[PDB]
C-alpha cells in the first residue's frame, strides 16, 4: 500500500482539504484506487455535537457517520463513499485504548502515548486503508491522510508521531508527506514571507517528518527568489517547492499541480505508466455567459461553509445547465419583521435580494432561530411561483404553512419549536436521529423528482432528521395541491412533497447535497437550476 | 527607568518598527523623555555589510553608523539623534563576549550564553537607554525596544531570555513586553485566523515572557468573536488584545493605538497625569486636492524600502506644500538602450513616467549599474529644465555629465566605473568612507540650497561616499553654469553644486532625506518639490 | 571519508572522551587511519583561559593549542598528535563568520545562524578532518567528532544543526551518530531508569539527528528488560543499544565496546576485513602485586581530573615497571604551617602521605598558593633523598630553593612572587607564553634524563611557562650539585636541572606528560617511578 500524509503548517484554512482531494483526484487519473482519511485532533467523537459555525457544514456519509466537510470534499474529487471510521479523531483513539484497557488488552502495562495510543492510530490507519470506499470489492492502491490542525496544534503531535513511526513502517517508496503552508504577502511593494513555513517545515522537520513537497499557497503567483529562499532554508529540493496561487476556479486547482509537476513527482517516485475532464469543466466554466440568481435563505449564513455541499450542489447543477450561479446567501432572520424595527436596510436589502430570486434555497437546519424567515421566502415562493427547494427543514415549514395559509389550519407547526401546538403536524419520529442513507420510495408516478431521478421508483438518500409528518394529519392534505409524493420503505413517513399547482416547489426529507458529483448533480438543485431558467420543461420532454 | 520591549510574531514586515515608533510617540506627547534601541538578531556587526534589497535602506547615524530603517524610523517619530550602540546585532554581543573572554575578564570561567551573552545583553540595554538622544543633556526615562526577526528566530533567543531575566530586575512596573502578531484572513468569506497568533503567545510564554498588549495586525479590522478567541486562547484579557488595521496614512497609526486604550494603558500602569500634531498630519493629508509627479530615477527600486528615508522625506516635502506626492519609482536600468533591445515596452513606460515628471530624484548608490539611465534622466532634467535633485552618486554623475556634454570631456567619468579614466573627475578620496556628521561651508551667497536652509554660512549633513570631485579638474567648470556652491570645512572637497541657469538643478554629496522630519522637511528635497509645483520662486521671496 | 558523530545526553561526564577515544582504538585496530575533532560549545577561543577546576588540565599541543583533556584522550588512545583547529569552539566558528561578515566575503546577504554559522562548521570539520594528524603524510579515512556538553545544551544546537545537515551530504555509510547516555538507578533494589536515555534521544531525533547506537553508562550492567525498555522506547534494535558498565581498568573499555558488537558494528556497516594491546594492558594491570607510593603535591589536588595527564603518565610509568600507582594526591597547602594552626589534622595527615612518599611529584600550576606547600616537599626530597620530579613550576621552586638553602641566597624567588625580589632568580622571559613544542639540548652528557631519553642530544617537548632562570644567577650554580643539564637551542634558557648528589631530583620546564603514551611512558616519569623503586640503577645499565 502506498501513503500519502497532507499536513498544515501557519493556519489550516488555506484549502489544504482541496490540495489532499486534488492529489487523490490526480492519482485516480493515474489509474488507481485511492481512498482518503481525515484525522480531526480534536476530542470530539464525530461533527454531529458541532454547531455549522464552528468548523463548516456536518456532512453525513451512508452509515450516518456525521464528520467533517473535508469527507465530502474527497466524495466530490473521488467517486468514493466514505464510513464513520475515515474520519480519526483524538476522542476515537483516547477512547478505544481506554476501552482496551479496561478489558486488560494491554496486559497490566502501563498504557501511555508513545506507543498505545500511537499504535492505535497506526493501527486505525493501516485497517481503514485497505477498505473499499471505491464502491469496487478490492483494496484500495492508495490512502491520502489528510491531517487536520496545524503542526503547531499540540492535540495534533500524537498523530505526527504516529507517522513518524509509520514512516519507518511504510518506507519512503510507500510513505509521502505533502506540507500544505501559507506564504503570506501583507503588501504587494514587500516581499513575500517565507519565515512561516521556514519556521513550520523546522516544526515538522523537529517532529522527525521531511516534506516531500512543501506547497505555498499564496494569493499572487511566488517570485522565484522566495521559491529559492524556501528551498536554501526549508532544505528542499525547488522541485518540491509548489507555487498554488489563487485561480478562476476550483477545477483548476488539480490543473496547478499538475503544471507544477506534482503528477510527475508522483508517477516517478511511485512507479506509474490527463486530468482532462478537470480542464473540460475549468476552460467551459469560464465561458458561462449566463447567470441564474438563487436565493439561499439560510439561518448559519453568517459563514459560507456552514451550506458548503448545498452551493456545491447549486453550482455543480448551474454548470451541468451552463449558466453561473449567483447565489444570493441571505441570513433568514433578516426577511422576519422584528429586523424591520430593528435593521430596515439589512430587512429591504433581504428582501430586494428575495425579489432577484429566479429560484429559491431554503436548507435545512435546528431550532425556530431565523425559521420564520424561511416561513417568509417559502410564502413568497408558493404565491409569486417562483422555483423552490425546500431540504429538510424546509419541507418541515412547506407542510406547515400549507397547513396555516391552504388548510386555514393557523394553529399547525413543529413539536420543536412549540411542544404543546394545537395541531402537532410536525412530530418527533425517532428509528435516535433518521441518520444516513434510507430508501424513499416514490408513491405518485407523475412527480417532477421521479423523472428528474430517472423515473425510478425507490431513491436511496442521506437523511439527517429527527422530526417528521404526523401521518394521521396527512389527510388534511389528500385531496389538495400539496401531494406527498414521496415515502419511507416503512411507509409511516413522507420523504417528499410537491406543489401539484405549482412549476417546482419541493420539499425533500432528506440532504440532497451530500449526493452531488460535478459530473452528476443532485437531481433536486438539478430541477431548481432547471426550472429557475424555464429549461426544467424542456428537460423532461428531452 | 522604563522598558517597553516590543516583539515581533508570525512575520517581522506587519510594521512592527512603527508600532515601535508610534509607541514612543504616544509616551513622548505624554511629556516623556524617550530613547529606542534596535535589536537585529543577525550576526552582521552593522547594515554596512547590506545590499539594500536585503533589509530596505541603510541608515546613517551622526556618528557614522550605518544601521537599519527602523533606527530611521525611530528618529522620524520622536525629536531624537542615535548613536551606534542603539543598534544592537548579535555580532556585537557575541564580538564583546569573545574580546571580554580574550582579556581574560570572565576570570577564566567557562564563557556561555546564560548567563555570559545574556549578561552583555542586559548590560548593553541598561547602560545604552542611560544616553541622552534627545539632545537634552538628561538621562531619558523610558527605552522602547525593539526585538527585531520573530519570536521563532533561533538567532533571538538569548535575546528573549535576557529579557526574561530582565523582568524580573526591571520589574512590571518597569518592563513591559508587547507582542506584535498578524492575523490573516485567506478569504473574507472565512474566518479571520488567530492561530498564528495562539501559537507565537505561546511561544513566548515558552520563552519567559508575558504580553501586556497583543497588537493584532490585519487588512480589515478584527471581529469582536475574533478578539475573544484571541483573548481567550492567548490567557490575555480583552483590553489587552487591539486591533491595528491598515488605515488611510500613517499618521493615524499612534491614533488607532490611542483609540484602541494603549496610551491609556501606559498612563495608567506609568503613573502619567494629545496626538494633536498627528491627527492634524493625517487629517490634512486626506483632504490634498493637488498632486505632484516626482521621477524616483533609483537603481534599487526593485523593492521602495531601498528608498524608504528618500520616499519619507519626498513626503514630508509634499505634505508641507500641501500636494500628495505621485512617487514614479523607475528602474534607471529601463531608461536605458539596452532595455529598448531587450524590452521595449518597459523603456517607453519608463521614459513616460520620465515625460510625466514634474521633478525628478536621481537617488545615490553604488556601482555602475542603472548609471546611464541615471545620466539619461540627469540629461533630461538638464536640458528640458525639469527640477532636479541629484543626491550624492546622482551629484557625481551630473558633475561627470556637464564635463561630458557642456565641457565636452567626453572622456570623463569616475574612477569607480573606470579606475583608468582619461580624465578622472570623480575620484576616490578616505578620510575609509566619508560617513556620519561633517560640516558643508557654503561658498556662493547667491545658492539655492543656502536661502531654503535659512541663509545659513553652513550646514551639517548625513555623508556616506569614499568618492569626491578632483579638486584640480573643478578649473573645468570655473566660469561656467555648473557652479560647486558648498565645499567641505576642509576646502578640497566640493559637497554642494548647482546650476546657476537652471530653476533647480542641484548635486548634494551628503544625504539630505535622513535628516529630514514630518513638520521639517530635509531642504534640497522642499526645493524639489517646491520648484516641481513653482512655490519656489514664492517661498524664496517669502 | 567517515564520519562518527559522538553526542552526549543527560551528563557529560559519563566518559563520553573515552567511548570516542576508545572507538578511535577500534577503527585503529582495524587499520584505519584515525583522526578526531572536540567540539566545545564554549563561546571561550581556547582552554588557556580556564582554571584546571573548571574542565580538567589544560591540555597543550606541539602548535601551541591550548586545548581540552579529551583531545590528550586521543593522544593517548591514537597515536596521532593534534593541532589547534581539531578543537572546534563557538568563539572559534563565531569570530571565523563574523570576520568574514567584515571582509564582505558574504556578499551583503544578512548573516544568520543557518545558513553561515553551520557551513562554517560543515567547512571547517570537512577541511580539518583531510589533516595528517598521524604523522603519515596521507590524509586519514575516518573523523571521530565528539560533540561536548550535553544535547540539552542551547549552545551546542548549532552543531547538532550543522550535523543534521552534514548527514544528508555525508551520508548514513559515511555519516554515524553515536549517543552516550546514562542509566542512573537510585537504590539497587529499584528500576534501572531509562526514562533520561528516551528524552535524550527524543531530543536529539528531534534536532534530525538518529543514533546508529546508543551507549548506556551506568555502574552495574544494564538488565535485558531495562536493555528492551531502552530499545522500544529510544525506537532503536537492541543491538544497536550497548551497556557500558563499569570495569576494573580503562584499558577494558575498548574491550567492552568489542564485546557488545560495536567492532562489529562498525566492520559490517564500514565494510572493513583484535584489540590485543588493550587485552594485554588490562590482563596483566589487574595481576600487578607490588604498589609505588607517589605523592603528587599539587595544587590544583581538589579536582583529580586537574593532573589527568600527569597521573596517566605516572600510571604509563607504574604499568611498564609492573607495579600498582598509589597516588597520593596532596593539597600542598596542607603541608604549609599555616594549616598546622588552621587544620592540624589535614596537616599532620599530608606530612604523613609525605613519609609515605616512595617518589615525589610537584606538578605545574600558576601563583603563590601552595607553592611554599611545594617548596617544603622539594625541601623534604632534597634532604632526605626521595626520588623528585618538578615539572615546570617545580623545576623554577627546586632553582630557587637550592638557591636559598645551598647557596644561602635566602632573598631568592620569582618576579611571580615578588615582582621586585632583591636577587631575581627566576624572571619571565617571553618569546607571549613559550608554549608548545620547543627542542632542549642536553649540555651534560652524565645527566640521567639523557640516557633516560635514549641518550640524545635533544628532545623536543610540549612547553607551557613565561618565567625562566635568570641566565646571569646561575653563575652561582656553577660549581655546585644542582647542574643545569638541559637548555634550549638558543642557550640562554635552562630548561631542565638535576642534583648530582642525589639519585633522582629532576626539574624539567617542560610537561613530559603531554607526550606520555600507554605503551611508551614520558622518561622522566618513568625515571621517578624506577627511582621510586630502586630499579633505575638496573634501568640505566640495562
Ligand atoms: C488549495 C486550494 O487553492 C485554491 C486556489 N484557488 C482557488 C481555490 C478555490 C477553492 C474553492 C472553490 C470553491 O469552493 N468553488 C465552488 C465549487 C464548485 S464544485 C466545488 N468543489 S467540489 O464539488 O468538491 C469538486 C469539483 C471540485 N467547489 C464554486 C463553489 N473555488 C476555488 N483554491
Ligand atoms: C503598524 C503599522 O500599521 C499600519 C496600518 N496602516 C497603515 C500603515 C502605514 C505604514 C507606512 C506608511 C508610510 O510609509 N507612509 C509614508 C510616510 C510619510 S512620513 C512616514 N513615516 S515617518 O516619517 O517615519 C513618521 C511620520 C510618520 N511615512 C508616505 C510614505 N503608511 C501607512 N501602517
Ligand atoms: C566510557 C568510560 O567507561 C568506563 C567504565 N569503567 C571504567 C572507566 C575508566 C575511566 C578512566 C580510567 C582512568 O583514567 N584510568 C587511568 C589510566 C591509565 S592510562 C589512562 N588513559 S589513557 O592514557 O588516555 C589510554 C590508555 C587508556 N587512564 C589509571 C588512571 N579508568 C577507568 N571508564
Ligand atoms: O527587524 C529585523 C531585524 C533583524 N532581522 C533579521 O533578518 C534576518 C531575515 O529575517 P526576515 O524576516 O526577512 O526572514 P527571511 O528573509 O529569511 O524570510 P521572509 O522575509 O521571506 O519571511 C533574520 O536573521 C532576522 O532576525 C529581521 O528580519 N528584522
Ligand atoms: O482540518 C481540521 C481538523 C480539525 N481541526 C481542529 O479544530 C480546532 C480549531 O482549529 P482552527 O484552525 O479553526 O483554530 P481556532 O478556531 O482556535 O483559530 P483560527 O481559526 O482563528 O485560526 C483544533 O482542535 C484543530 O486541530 C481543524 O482546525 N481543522
Ligand atoms: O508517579 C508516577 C505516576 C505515573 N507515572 C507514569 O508511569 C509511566 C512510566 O514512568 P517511569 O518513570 O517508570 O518510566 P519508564 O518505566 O518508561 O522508564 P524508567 O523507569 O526505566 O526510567 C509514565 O506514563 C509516567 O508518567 C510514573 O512514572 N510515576
Ligand atoms: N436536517 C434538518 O434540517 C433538521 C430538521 C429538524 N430539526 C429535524 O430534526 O427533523
Ligand atoms: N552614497 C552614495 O550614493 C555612494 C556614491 C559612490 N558610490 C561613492 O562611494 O562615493
Ligand atoms: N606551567 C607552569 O607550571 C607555569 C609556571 C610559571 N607560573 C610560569 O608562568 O612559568
Ligand atoms: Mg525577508
Ligand atoms: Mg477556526
Ligand atoms: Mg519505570
Amino acid at each position: 500500500m502506498k501513503y500519502i500524509l497532507v499536513t498544515g503548517g501557519v493556519i489550516s484554512g488555506i484549502g489544504k482539504g482541496i490540495i489532499a482531494s486534488s492529489i487523490g483526484t490526480i492519482l485516480k487519473s493515474c489509474g488507481l484506487r485511492v481512498t482518503a482519511i481525515k484525522i480531526d485532533p480534536y476530542i470530539n467523537i464525530d461533527a454531529g455535537t458541532f454547531s455549522p459555525y464552528e468548523h463548516g457544514e456536518v456532512f453525513v456519509l451512508n452509515d450516518g457517520g456525521e464528520v467533517d466537510l473535508d469527507l465530502g470534499n474527497y466524495e466530490r474529487f473521488l467517486d468514493i463513499n466514505l464510513y464513520k471510521d475515515n474520519n480519526i479523531t483524538t476522542g476515537k483513539i483516547y477512547q478505544h485504548v481506554i476501552n482496551k484497557e479496561r478489558r486488560g488488552d494491554y496486559l497490566g502495562k502501563t498504557v501511555q502515548v508513545v506507543p498505545h495510543i500511537t499504535d492505535a492510530i497506526q493501527e486505525w490507519v493501516m485497517n481503514q486503508a485497505k477498505v473499499s470506499v471505491d464502491g469496487n470489492k478490492e483494496d484500495p492502491q492508495i490512502c491520502v491522510i489528510e491531517l487536520g490542525g496545524t503542526i503547531g496544534d499540540i492535540e495534533g503531535m500524537a498523530f505526527v508521531e504516529a507517522f513518524r513511526q509509520f514512516q519507518f513502517k511504510a518506507k519512503k517508496e510507500n510513505f509521502y508527506n505533502i506540507h500544505v503552508s501559507l506564504v503570506p504577502q501583507p503588501s504587494a511593494t514587500g516581499e513575500q514571507k517565507t519565515k512561516p513555513t521556514q519556521n513550520s517545515v523546522r516544526a515538522l522537520r523537529g517532529l522527525g517528518l521531511s516534506p516531500d513537497l512543501i506547497v505555498c499557497r499564496s494569493s499572487t503567483p511566488i517570485e522565484m527568489a522566495v521559491k529559492e529562499k524556501i528551498s536554501m532554508f526549508c532544505h528542499v529540493n525547488p522541485e518540491q517547492v509548489i507555487c498554488i496561487h489563487d485561480v478562476s476556479s476550483i477545477y483548476r486547482v488539480p490543473l496547478l499541480l499538475e503544471e507544477q509537476g506534482v503528477v510527475k513527482y508522483f508517477q516517478e517516485r511511485l512507479g506509474l505508466p490527463l486530468l482532462f475532464k478537470w480542464k473540460a469543466m475549468a476552460d467551459r466554466y469560464e465561458r458561462l455567459q449566463k447567470i441564474c440568481s438563487i436565493a439561499l435563505v439560510g439561518k448559519y449564513t453568517k459563514l459560507r461553509d456552514c451550506y458548503a455541499s448545498v452551493f456545491k450542489a447549486l453550482e455543480h447543477s448551474a454548470l451541468a445547465i451552463n449558466h453561473k450561479l449567483n447565489l444570493m446567501y441571505i441570513d433568514s432572520i433578516d426577511l422576519e419583521p422584528v429586523t424591520k424595527a430593528e435593521d430596515p436596510v439589512k430587512f429591504h436589502e433581504a428582501w430586494q435580494k428575495l425579489c432577484l430570486a429566479d429560484g429559491i434555497l431554503v436548507p435545512g437546519g435546528f431550532g425556530i432561530r431565523g425559521t420564520l424567515g424561511k416561513l417568509q421566502a417559502i410564502s413568497w415562493a408558493r404565491t409569486k411561483k417562483i422555483p423552490f427547494l425546500g431540504i429538510c427543514l424546509g419541507m418541515q415549514l412547506a407542510v406547515i404553512e400549507f397547513a396555516r395559509n391552504c388548510l386555514n389550519l393557523k394553529d399547525a407547526n413543529s413539536t420543536e419549536f412549540e411542544p404543546n401546538t394545537p395541531v402537532p403536524l410536525v412530530i418527533d419520529m425517532p428509528e435516535t436521529m433518521r441518520l444516513g442513507l434510507r430508501r424513499t420510495v416514490f408513491t405518485t408516478e407523475n412527480s417532477i423528482l421521479k423523472k428528474l431521478y430517472g423515473d425510478v421508483p425507490y431513491i436511496e438518500e442521506r437523511h439527517r432528521h429527527r422530526y417528521e409528518v404526523n401521518p394521521n394529519l396527512i389527510n388534511q392534505f389528500e385531496n389538495k395541491d400539496l401531494c406527498f409524493v414521496g415515502e419511507d420503505v416503512d411507509g409511516k413517513r413522507m420523504e417528499i412533497v410537491e406543489l401539484t399547482s405549482h412549476p417546482y416547489f419541493i420539499g425533500v426529507q432528506f440532504h440532497p447535497e451530500f449526493s452531488s458529483r460535478p459530473m452528476k448533480p443532485s437531481p433536486p438543485y438539478l430541477g431548481l437550476l432547471l426550472a429557475a431558467t424555464g429549461n426544467l420543461n424542456a428537460h423532461l420532454q428531452q
